[PDB]
């Protein structure tokens, strides 16, 4: 019979663009696996849920998935939506592989039914710090975040890395997501002579901050995590995007092995360049690999199978640890441009 797979992330709300990547990836993976035969003849059927990357809606989606009888979830997208959902999946015996959530705590609580194909901010944070310390070498640093699990997690991790090396972090502060007016913060960066800012959060805020910064003449170097590194960033920020630093996964679209899938997305006129197309595609491949190899429909048998034997995916040969995290997932540093391109820093 058909095998239902829930796919969960933002299809509404302020970061729906990251969701667009996720769904585009999941859909192409499901199509490709079904075109190749399915799972010994059984077709994968994607069942899509919008959690708006909102913790309360995520919980409602998780409860709906349980009620719907679905046993496998590729989701959720954001850390603060994925973690409360994971509590329900774990309790109910449902497999959950997140292609998006990077915050460490998800997989540090002993859970057995949870995995990711996303990286960890316990790696992303230190990488930013190292680059800041060793290459940027700033004089006066401010660290800003959006008071949310992902962004504040990362802002804390970078502060910790920088303060370990006695760097001059002048202040640490939160802003409210959705904020369109950064004139107060920007005046502070100017008056306090801040030449470097790290912002833990997502592109809508980062873009507005960059545009407003350059409009008053601030020359401050900004940096953020992969959450800011979107085609939207440069549209929102304008020429102010130029020079922004971002940590991001490898450019899987440039791997020659993916040229066929790149072409598939291109024939649909979908953008293939975002890392999360591939990271989601790889979660679907992972689940499919487990289903094919085990012949089991048990979530825990599928998770045991991936942790023992791995999967070959569009983001490379995958190996997971006993907590459900990928070994060897690294983030690189990139320099953004007004036209939305980016170069290795
Ligand atoms: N990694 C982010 C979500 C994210 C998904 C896709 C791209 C960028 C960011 C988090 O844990 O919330």
């Amino acid at each position: 019979d058909d095998i239902k797979v829930a796919v969960v992330g933002a299809m509404s709300g302020p970061i729906a663009q990251w969701g667009d990547m996720e769904f585009n990836g999941a859909r192409q993976a499901i199509k490709d696996i079904n075109a190749k035969g399915g799972i010994k003849g059984d077709k994968l059927v994607g069942v899509e849920y919008d959690d708006a990357c909102d913790p309360k809606q995520a919980v409602a989606v998780a409860n709906k998935i349980v009620n719907d009888g679905i046993k496998y979830v590729i989701g959720h997208l954001c850390s603060s939506s994925t973690q409360p959902a994971s509590d329900i999946y774990e309790d109910e015996g449902i497999l959950m592989i997140s292609p998006g959530a990077t915050n460490p705590e998800l997989t540090q609580r002993g859970y057995q039914h949870i995995m990711r194909t996303a990286g960890l901010d316990s790696s992303q944070g230190p990488t930013a710090a190292k680059y800041i310390l060793e290459t940027v070498k700033p004089q006066r640093i401010a660290i800003i975040h959006d008071k949310q699990q992902y962004g504040e997690g990362l802002a804390r991790s970078v502060q910790d890395g920088l303060k370990a090396a006695n760097a001059n972090v002048v202040f640490f502060d939160g802003i409210t997501a959705g904020e369109k007016d950064f004139s107060a913060l920007i005046a502070r960066l100017k008056k306090e002579n801040i030449d470097f800012v790290y912002y833990g959060g997502y592109y809508p805020e980062m873009g507005q901050m960059l545009r407003q910064a350059r409009s008053v003449g601030l020359k401050t170097q900004f940096m953020g995590p992969e959450g800011v590194g979107n085609a939207s960033l440069s549209n929102i920020a304008g020429d102010a995007a130029e020079g922004m630093l971002v940590t991001m996964p490898k450019r899987y679209d440039q791997d020659p092995a993916n040229q066929g899938i790149v072409d598939a997305l291109k024939a649909d006129k979908k953008d293939p360049s975002g890392p999360y197309v591939w990271i989601t595609y790889a979660a679907v491949q992972s689940l499919a690999t487990a289903l094919e190899r085990t012949g089991s429909d048990e979530p825990l048998a599928l998770v045991k199978d991936l942790k023992a034997n791995g999967a070959n995916t569009v983001i490379g040969p995958l190996n997971w640890d006993e907590k459900g995290d990928l070994k060897g997932f690294d983030f690189g540093v990139f320099q953004w441009h007004a036209d939305g391109s980016s170069t290795k820093a």
